[PDB]
């Protein structure tokens, strides 16, 4: 059992209840510190692309700790090298947000928390045949982090919810765990075009929920996409699972981890990318 809000099973306890691997020293999230990071001009623009002959349905579930969009197999991919040859295949996208607008993200950028951080989770299909083979194996995963920020004046079509197609209206108080519903597909290419896909932090870290496996290649884009207060409050209408002390889902984020805890046996480095100038 784990939770965010029950002090007994909360994130401070994960290093004990899930020693493998929540006690490790390559954990996530971290503070993404622009001044400490190393600019690496070899890190290219990220591309997200779709298999246009895929027809299966997309679904979303309230799994008790987030809203998680589950994509069909063989449908959405990420390329980090400009070639569209299916090296990373997207599995799911879920979200982390706050009870209030000034927190919610798991990563910080120079100490700053955003209201909502989305995680697009993919597996390295280049090496592994399926999500379930990759999820617990070395180097199996790569996650994209997308920061969202609230604006007062904006057309719907300009907000991230256009790419999400409003999650087909499923974000409301009656979307109780562990219900899942079919939704219109998420246009992840459009979502990525709402920010600068060349401008990101990059490091090796972990899943941010138990068992915190250290096999995640992280990419966190620096520019946020935009949403309204109305849209953030939609997520806040979801109920938490019954493991949680709080009724309404919010503050479902793990606290910050150090880039290099004192016990590390080989330091990791935080890299940054920017467009070819
Ligand atoms: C995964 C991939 O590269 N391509 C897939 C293909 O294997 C599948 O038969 C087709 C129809 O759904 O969708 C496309
Ligand atoms: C196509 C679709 O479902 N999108 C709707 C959009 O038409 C509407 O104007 C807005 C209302 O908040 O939210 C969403
Ligand atoms: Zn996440």
């Amino acid at each position: 059992e784990w939770s965010y809000t029950n002090i007994l099973t909360g994130p401070e306890t994960w290093h004990e209840h899930y020693k493998n691997m929540c006690s490790g020293y390559y954990q996530s999230p971290i503070d993404l510190k622009t001044d400490i990071s190393t600019l690496d001009l070899k890190l290219k623009t990220v591309i997200i692309y779709r298999n246009t002959s895929s027809t299966e349905t997309t679904t979303i579930q309230n799994n008790g700790h987030s809203a998680e969009v589950k994509f069909p197999r063989n449908t959405w991919f990420i390329s980090f090298d400009g070639i569209l040859d299916y090296k990373y295949e997207i599995i799911q996208m879920h979200f982390h947000w706050g009870n209030t607008d000034d927190r919610g993200s798991e990563h910080t950028i120079d100490g700053f928390r955003f209201p909502l951080e989305g995680h697009i989770v993919s597996f390295r299909r280049q090496m592994y045949s399926s999500p379930s083979e990759a999820i617990g194996r070395p180097g199996g995963l790569a996650v994209l982090g997308i920061m969202h920020q609230i604006v007062e004046s904006i057309k719907y079509e300009q907000t991230a919810f256009k790419a999400y197609n409003n999650f087909s209206g499923v974000l409301n108080s009656q979307f109780v765990p562990p219900n899942n519903s079919t939704i219109d597909d998420i246009n992840l290419a459009l979502l990525l075009s709402l920010l600068n896909p060349s401008r990101y932090f990059r490091y090796l870290g972990s899943l941010t929920t138990p068992p915190c496996t250290e096999n995640v290649l992280w990419t966190v884009f620096i520019d946020p996409v935009l949403i309204t207060r109305e849209q953030i409050n939609l997520f806040r209408n979801l109920p938490y699972g019954s493991n949680e002390k709080q009724t309404r889902m919010g503050d479902n984020f793990r606290p910050i981890q150090l880039l290099n805890p004192i016990d590390t046996l080989a330091s990791r480095t935080l890299y940054r990318a920017t467009a070819r100038g």
